[PDB]
Parts: structure tokens; sequence; C-alpha cells
RNA sequence: CCGUCGCUAGUACCGAUUGAAUGGCUUAGUGAGGCCUCAGGAUCUGCUUAGAGAAGGGGGCAACUCCAUCUCAGAGCGGAGA
């Protein structure tokens, strides 16, 4: 039950590539993002301008073991 | 003996093109600017010469006449000159 890519270095590139032709808004833009985000995780949302929330975009089935 | 078969990406290429950009020549045309020159004369100014007003002096002494000093405008001859 693993996902099998074949080779590492070639298909990241691609995907990489790939990832650039599908880069919606490029870096220099102000977006107003919508994340799903659950209820019972906002009792962890604190003041930004005192904590530090940063947001890392992924990339495909880098979830996938 | 590593020579075919089709795939996987990497390495040199053509130039037939388009899109710009740079430079070298070359044809023709346009051609800013200062300088010299033909002019032009906003303006100022110098002398004279008149006309008209004021102050003084000398004289028929009654107005009036003569001479010096300014002011306002003309006419010439000049110079400078945007």
């Amino acid at each position: 039950r693993l996902l099998r890519i074949g080779n590492y270095k070639n298909t990241k590139n691609r995907i990489i590539k790939e990832t650039k032709n599908e880069a919606q808004a490029i870096a220099g833009d102000r977006i107003r993002m919508f994340i799903r985000f659950p209820k019972f995780l906002l009792e962890k949302i604190q003041d930004p301008k005192q904590l530090l929330f940063a947001v890392y975009g992924l990339l495909l089935h880098e979830h996938k073991n």
C-alpha cells in the first residue's frame, strides 16, 4: 500500500515543471486565502503579530507514504 | 560484436522563419545648436534747435521788453541696443 514512484529525480523535476506550469498567483502578491480548517483547532489560533504564523505550500502526493 | 527496435531524459547543431534590441556601412531626405554675416529696432541716452509754463535780475516803467535756471512736449543729427 505504498506509493511506488519509479525514478525520483526525473519525476521530481517533472512535477516541479508541472508546479511552475500551475503557479496561479506568483511571489510578490497579497492573498486572502481560505484554508480548510476545523473548528476545534481554533483554540490554538494565536495573536499573529505575537506568535509567528507561517503558511507553506505542498506538492503532489507528498502526503502519501 | 555491440550492430537493430521503439521509449527515458541530457549534449552539440540548422536558419527557412517571426518578434524585438544593438552596431557597421551605404542611398536619399530632414536637420537642433552656437559662431560669422544681411537685416530689424522693445527700448534708453547724448548734443543742438524750436514751442509752452514757472523763480530772479536789468530796463518804456502802466501793461511791456531783454538775459540767466528748471519742467512739459516737437524736430533733426548721433551712439548703445533686447
